[PDB]
């Protein structure tokens, strides 16, 4: 109940919002049913539009007007936005040279530059060249400000995981919005896009900026508009809140457009239609920097253009039906579209069983446009498993296509010719920043960076400490000219014991065996000089990586490579190795083939064993510093000792004896050399973060040795290629994967054919930031390079994504 029979006089647009059953002023009061039964009449004035013309110029003041063109309009803060062209002869904003900000130009009273947020929705991050020749405003305010060439939305690429993302600095697995439509089972409650249940907080995890503001005294105006309130006057409600009080004005506000997402779902990406709707966006960035000219704010507000994500062509007839794959289609429920969650329709049905769903998705038909995934196995830089909002089973969309549950679905629900949702690494679901004002730089272009990352950013330019968010504050330092976060490293937490020489060979009853008893002052020196780290700088490029929580290892030296071996779950955590350019790749030698060589400075108590592995009929093993590159037949033995070997399923030494072989000597030849840093991850509680020791769910049979879930590899050369990767002088350049550790190659559908046909596909798939395998690590690296931190942590924050240009 509102009792809507209170009024809006002088109300129009308040910004705190009045309890129930007390009618409402806001900018959202109409979303709720709630507005005094005055607001449209006082608060939604549309006589005479929107602009000024001369015959209105020093016009006596009508109150009636939506805006106005009197001479007391701008001390009242309400004269239509090209006032003063029309009136006074002033330039429009965008007919203004660009000059650089290089302090903040603001009125007296203000204690710190505004913040604007002008967001649009379904803005493809190709617009902005594409459409550059319609679209004046924005153009100026790309090449005059700090642009990206695009910035790379969440997963999945729909409109509420995005701006929610955007307004937290949070993944949406822990912001809760894991979708536009979602059910929650402890609530038993269903979030759509229709109704009231999506009003409720219980939704909406984490801290957004507005209530970060707020919590630290700094005014916010209402980021949500609800959908009526035409975008004219969204623009002069906002200047109207620029001339209040300084005790009263908000420092951030939101700008909200349903453009160019509402004519991209009907005519597709770049229909003919989609012009019009990108000169009205234009228009209304124009108003708005007219507008703040009027107010002398145009060098004093900082203004961020951005999108939620972009749009991809997908028509009604590239639609998968699970009808065609699935007996038993009724007994579930599915979340539809450009990606597919599925859960049982009642949970009473105990003949519901996921891994026959699973497979009888699985690689069925010729050119099937969808993979189904349980969720834990979706690629890791997803962040698309850790909340029980996410259902267990998956189905990864290709771009371009939709999956629905039955063909009913589809024509009983062509409509549309454009949508989005995809893998946010998708060409077409990128989208766009641009950042313009005094505390941005000036004509600046920056490298694409992820949607996580502005959270931060939005408080660094209003003064605020972020709430807890996965950003990496200093990453984005690059964009701005002031107001930089300068981050210490973490603080190592454990430090390395160095062991030497302390066991005797027959201490060891570990059931391995090799043939290496085949046996010189000229090069016994030598070797001993190999154990105490002499090659170590060849091969540590960039310091020992830090271990940032409390546990038990050592430092391993070796002619070819160095690892910090963990006593607690029996291998290393990081293995360190350069190739360079000239490396040579041998075979496993004959007398070599099921070699392991007891490492006599690591105690057997604190050693894997061969035995297990022969014992556990679905384990194999394999090796972190590959055999195959060692510098010579004497130092290969080293790459059989039990401290450099790992559980492996065969189906997975397939694919890591691939990357071994073949890719890691193929990337040295096209990079100029790369230092490799490999290892295991253990994440089986699916939260993205490093498990301890008592969250290991398996382990090699008989035996404490854990078995990974996943192995990482980071794979770092010099950005100027032609400088090997060991005598690097300037920044780095770095790609990295995640491997799912899987006893079966399902995900691949081409996995029966030769290696060269699907694993570097397989392993683009799974490429991911050296952030992302700090978080499933409590490692650092990067701890001892020539460069700065803040450039670190940008390179620690990049994804190669294999997507053409
Ligand atoms: C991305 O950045 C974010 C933000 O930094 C990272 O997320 C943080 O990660 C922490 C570890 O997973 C987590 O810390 C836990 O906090 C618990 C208290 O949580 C409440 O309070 C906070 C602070 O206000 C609040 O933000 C929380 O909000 C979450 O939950 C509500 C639902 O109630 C959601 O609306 C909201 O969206 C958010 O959900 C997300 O996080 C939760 C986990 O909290 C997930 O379950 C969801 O699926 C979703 O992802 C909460 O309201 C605290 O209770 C925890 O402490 C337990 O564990 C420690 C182990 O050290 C132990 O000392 C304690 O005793 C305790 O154990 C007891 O409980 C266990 C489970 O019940 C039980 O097994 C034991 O036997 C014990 O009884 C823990 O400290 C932190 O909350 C989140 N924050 C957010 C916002 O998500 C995220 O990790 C980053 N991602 C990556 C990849 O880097
Ligand atoms: O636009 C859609 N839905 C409605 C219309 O407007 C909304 C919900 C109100 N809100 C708002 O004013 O946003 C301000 C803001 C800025 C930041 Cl930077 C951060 C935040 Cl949190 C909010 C967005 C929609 C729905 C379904 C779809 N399916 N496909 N495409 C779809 C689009
Ligand atoms: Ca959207
Ligand atoms: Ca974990
Ligand atoms: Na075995
Ligand atoms: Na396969
Ligand atoms: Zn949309």
């Amino acid at each position: 109940w509102t009792a809507t029979s209170g009024s809006c006089k002088g109300r129009c647009f308040e910004l705190q919002e009045v309890g129930p059953p007390d009618c409402r002023c806001d900018n959202l009061c109409k979303s709720y049913s709630s507005c005094c039964h005055d607001f449209d009449e006082l608060c939604l004035k549309t006589a005479r539009g929107w602009e000024c013309t001369k015959d209105r110029c020093g016009e006596v003041r009508n109150e009636e007007n939506a805006c106005h063109c009197s001479e007391d309009c701008l001390s009242r803060g309400d004269c239509c936005t090209n006032y003063q062209v029309v009136c006074k002869g002033e330039s429009h904003w965008v007919d203004d040279d660009c000059e650089e900000i290089k302090v903040p130009e603001c009125p007296a009273g203000f204690v710190r530059p505004p913040l604007i947020i002008f967001s649009v929705d379904g803005f493809r991050a190709s617009y902005m060249k594409k459409g550059s020749k319609v679209m004046p405003n924005i153009e100026k305010l790309r090449s005059c400000g700090t642009h990206a060439p695009y910035m790379r939305p969440v997963y999945p690429t729909k409109t509420f995981p995005n701006l929610y993302t955007l307004a937290t600095g949070l993944y949406p697995e822990s912001h809760g919005i894991v979708g536009n439509s979602m059910y929650d089972p402890v609530f038993d409650a269903s979030f759509h896009l229709r109704g009231r249940e999506k009003f409720n907080h219980r939704w909406w995890g984490g801290q957004p900026l507005w209530i970060t503001a707020t919590k630290q005294g700094v005014r916010a105006g209402t980021f949500f508009w609800s959908v009526s309130i035409p975008h004219e006057r969204r623009i002069l409600t906002i200047l109207q809140w620029l001339s209040l009080p300084d005790n009263e004005r908000p420092s951030v506000y939101a700008f909200y457009s349903e453009q160019p997402d509402f004519s991209g779902h009907k005519y597709g990406p770049f229909g003919p239609e989609m012009t019009n709707p990108l000169r009205e966006i234009d228009k209304t960035v124009g108003q708005l920097m007219d507008g703040l000219k009027q107010l002398r704010l145009h060098r004093c507000v900082n203004v961020i253009f951005v999108g939620d994500h972009g749009m991809e062509d997908v028509t009604c007839d590239r639609t998968e039906f699970l009808s065609n794959y699935l007996t038993n289609v009724d007994d579930i429920t599915l979340v539809p579209g450009t990606l597919g969650r599925i859960r049982a329709k009642s949970i009473n049905n105990s003949k519901y069983d996921p891994k026959t769903i699973i497979a009888a998705l699985t690689c069925k038909k010729p050119d099937q446009h969808f993979k189904p995934y349980m969720k834990q196995h979706l690629p890791k830089r997803l962040h698309y498993a850790n909340n029980r909002r996410i259902e267990d089973i998956h189905l990864l969309v290709d771009r371009r296509w939709h999956v629905a549950r039955k063909p009913l679905d589809v024509y009983k629900k062509c409509f549309f010719q454009g949508d989005h949702g995809f893998d946010n690494k998708v060409n077409s679901m990128q989208t766009v920043f641009v950042g313009y004002g005094p505390t941005f730089k000036y004509r600046t272009k920056v490298p694409p960076f992820e949607n996580i990352e502005l959270y931060n950013v939005m408080c660094d330019l209003l003064g605020l400490k972020p709430a807890p968010n996965n950003g990496t504050h200093g990453s984005l330092n690059h964009l701005l000219r002031t107001n930089t976060f300068r981050p210490t490293m973490p603080d190592e937490v454990s430090r390395p014991n160095y062991p030497g020489i302390m066991y005797l060979q027959s201490e060891f009853d570990l059931g391995c065996t090799c043939d290496d008893k085949v046996e010189n002052k000229l090069e016994e020196l030598n070797k001993r000089l190999h154990t105490k780290g002499s090659t170590k700088e060849r091969h540590l490029l960039y310091g020992r990586p830090a271990v940032l929580y409390r546990t038990s290892y050592d430092i391993l030296y070796h002619t070819d490579f160095e690892s910090g071996y963990s006593e607690i779950f029996l291998m290393p955590l990081w293995t360190s190795y350069t190739i360079s350019k000239q490396a040579e790749v041998s075979s496993i030698p004959e007398h070599l083939t099921n070699c392991v060589r007891p490492d006599v400075r690591v105690s057997p108590g604190f050693s894997q064993n061969c035995l297990a592995y022969k014992n556990d009929k679905q384990m194999s093993y394999g090796f972190l510093f590959p055999p195959y590159l060692s510098s010579s037949p004497e130092a290969k033995y080293d790459a059989f000792l039990v401290t450099n070997m790992v559980p492996m399923y065969p189906a997975f030494k397939r694919v890591w004896a691939y990357f071994q072989r073949v890719l890691v000597k193929k990337y040295a030849s096209e990079r100029n050399g790369v230092n490799v840093i490999s290892g295991p991850i253990f994440d089986y509680n699916y939260d993205g973060l490093r498990d301890t020791e008592d969250e290991i769910k398996q382990y090699v049979e008989g035996s404490s040795i854990p078995v990974p879930t996943h192995y990482y590899s980071i794979i770092t050369s010099c950005l100027d290629f032609t400088q090997p990767a060991d005598k690097c002088d300037g920044p780095l350049s770095v790609s990295s994967f995640i491997l799912p550790h899987r006893p079966d190659n399902d995900e691949s559908c081409n996995s029966s054919e030769d290696e060269s046909k699907w694993v570097e596909e397989l392993m683009k798939m799974h490429t991911a930031r050296v952030r992302d395998i700090e978080h499933l690590t409590g490692l650092d690296f990067y701890r001892k390079t020539s460069r700065s931190y803040s450039e670190i942590l940008t390179l620690k924050t990049y994804l190669h994504t294999y997507e053409s240009e």
